[PDB]
């Protein structure tokens, strides 16, 4: 399959994401490092992901989310839940069982298979920040384990979050790569070592 644009383009309203400090114990289930643009998380946990724009986008825009293999001799594989996962009966009621990424509890998620390229992707109507607040937060969350045999087989994977007007056209892009992992404080702190090492 061809590959969709990871380029980060900030476009005419300043998009681009943010993410909470969520450290590193043993304990959390979702931790973003900078350093590594890499979002580590635990199966099926909530990972809050936040939008950020500097001005207000037209009514009708969305946010959608695709993942895409990162290395490039894997790229052109569609990213999807292994042959366990796909049949394990999760179901949220909206959400395809074969879709690595979800968003929950929003009722107004739209789960696209895509009829030319068959990849997945998972998109929100744009909404601005709650009353008081200066961000909008979307929650996702990733189905499958980075090490599932039969799916990504540990393979590393990006997520792309794109900006849409009504019409599916491009109005801004950012990404970051993704591990789910048993243990995400750890194998951050592990990978950060790693580069530093580097
Ligand atoms: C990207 C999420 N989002 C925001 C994120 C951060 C800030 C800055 N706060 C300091 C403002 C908005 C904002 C304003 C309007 C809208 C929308 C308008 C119509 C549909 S969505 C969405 C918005
Ligand atoms: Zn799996």
């Amino acid at each position: 399959s061809s590959v969709p644009s990871q380029k980060t383009y900030q476009g005419s309203y300043g998009f681009r994401l943010g993410f909470l400090h969520s450290g590193t114990a043993k304990s959390v289930t979702c931790t973003y490092s900078p350093a590594l643009n890499k979002l580590f998380c635990q199966l099926a946990k909530t990972c809050p992901v936040q939008l950020w724009v500097d001005s207000t986008p037209p009514p009708g825009t969305r946010v959608r989310a695709m993942a895409i293999y990162k290395q490039s001799q894997h790229m052109t594989e569609v990213v999807r839940r292994c042959p366990h996962h796909e049949r394990c009966s999760d179901s949220d009621g909206l959400a395809p069982p074969q879709h690595l990424i979800r968003v929950e509890g929003n009722l107004r998620a739209e789960y696209l298979d895509d009829r030319n390229t068959f990849r997945h992707s998972v998109v929100v109507p744009c909404e601005p920040p709650e009353v008081g607040s200066d961000c909008t937060t979307i929650h996702y969350n990733y189905m499958c384990y980075s090490s599932c045999m039969g799916g990504m087989n540990r393979r590393p994977i990006l997520t792309i979050i794109t900006l849409e007007d009504s019409s599916g056209n491009l109005l801004g892009r950012d990404s970051f790569e993704v591990r789910v992992c048993a243990c995400p404080g750890r194998d951050r702190r592990t990978e950060e070592e790693n580069l530093r090492k580097k």
